């Protein structure tokens, strides 16, 4: 039983699990898994942090579900300012943070076999934890592109400066590879699924009727399904955690559920004609067809979806739409009405999946280089 310890900024105790939280998961149960929680200050909480609602357990080590998390709180946190003559600044707090971890990463940095970095903020403890503990395995996830979070420089030029010598970079996209320099550690790893979520998919919250199912607040598109729900009066549209109430526009077709528990959504996902992934942007990475985790979702069922051209991507099944483009959104849902429902894609569940995030070169179709 190795040890493991991932930094991210997320927390493994806020209630909708990101990919990073299910790799934790699978992490718990192989060995004592630690999850350290990073970029959150007194300033974070004066600006809405997911976390706000964990400041009192700050800088203390909490159990949850078998991992000990820690919510690292400091006065301030390094950011990107978005002023390039504030630069020096933001190198100097980045420097400044990376320079004061507290004992707790240290003393864990210390005890794990294996650290995972998720990208981000963590790349700055990327170096730190090669000096703590050089016989742990680095493995930086790739949840998301450096420059798609808009990280501050430093973060990028450090990422540049250790990548090469992490154990494994494990990129949720192969289309993340581009702005990643490094090629020997650089492997591909996308996105488990449940390995139960057949069964979590059965029985069936619908009754007669053609239901469309939206799950998630990511880029959450209302207008998507303003425009819907009207071009579709007998469709029911099902928005599920869009992170936001019942918008005026919706038809009384829509319903909108508060956030779901993820194994409760699933029923919603596959006793679905179609779904959604209503992104009100298209100013989105390429990765984002590979790395959306409702698309995943949809997918794992073949699903047929509707979502923006842009995270059509390389996938069969998914009917692009201009957002903000009432034609485009009628014209793709009324495709997706029609198309079959076929597994094309591949996903692994949860436990495979972070074997190949641990040890990529066990699993050699997932080289990059
Ligand atoms: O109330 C909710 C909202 C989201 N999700 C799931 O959380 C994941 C991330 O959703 P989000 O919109 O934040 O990102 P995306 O899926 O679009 O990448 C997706 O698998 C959703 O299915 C969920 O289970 N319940």
């Amino acid at each position: 039983r190795p040890c493991y310890l991932v930094l991210s900024s997320h927390d493994f105790r806020t209630p909708r699990r990101a990919n990073i939280h299910f790799i934790t998961d699978q992490l718990a149960l192989r060995g004592t898994t630690r999850f350290f929680s990073l970029r959150y200050s007194r300033l974070s909480r004066m600006k809405g942090d997911m976390r706000l609602p964990l400041d009192d357990t700050a800088n203390t080590v909490v159990s949850h579900n078998g991992v000990d998390c820690y919510l690292w709180r400091t006065t301030v946190h390094p950011f990107n300012t978005r002023r390039s003559w504030l630069r020096p600044v933001e190198d100097a707090m980045f420097r400044w943070y990376a320079a004061h971890p507290p004992k707790q990463l240290l003393d864990w940095m210390r005890e794990s076999d294996v650290i995972v970095f998720e990208s981000g903020i963590a790349v700055a403890f990327i170096e730190l934890a090669k000096r703590v503990n050089p016989a742990a395995k680095l493995v930086y996830r790739a949840s998301a592109g450096l420059s798609t979070i808009n990280v501050a420089s430093y973060i990028e030029r450090e990422f540049d400066r250790v990548a090469p010598t992490l154990d494994v970079i494990a990129l949720v996209s192969p289309a993340m590879a581009a702005e990643v320099v490094s090629r020997d550690n650089v492997f591909h790893v996308g996105h488990g699924v449940d390995h139960n979520l057949d069964q979590l998919g059965d029985p069936s919250p619908y009754a007669e009727g053609i239901h469309a199912v939206a799950v998630g607040s990511m880029l959450f598109d209302p207008e998507f399904f303003v425009v819907a729900s009207k071009a579709f009066p007998q469709v029911t549209f099902h928005v599920i955690g869009s992170g936001m109430g019942r918008h005026p526009g919706y038809g009384d077709n829509v319903i909108v559920y508060g956030e779901m528990k993820h194994a409760q959504t699933i029923g919603y996902i596959k006793h679905a004609r179609f779904g959604i992934a209503p992104y009100a942007s298209e100013q989105v990475p390429v990765y984002l067809a590979d790395s959306s985790m409702k698309l995943l979702q949809y997918d794992f069922f073949g699903l047929p979806a509707v979502c923006p051209n842009a995270v059509v991507g390389p996938y069969k099944s998914r009917f692009g739409y201009t957002p903000g483009n009432a034609d485009s959104v009628i014209a793709a849902i009324t495709q997706a009405l029609e198309a079959p429902r076929v597994r094309y894609r591949q996903c692994l569940n949860w436990s495979d999946t972070t074997d190949r995030v641990l040890d990529p070169r066990a699993y050699p179709e997932t080289r990059l280089y």
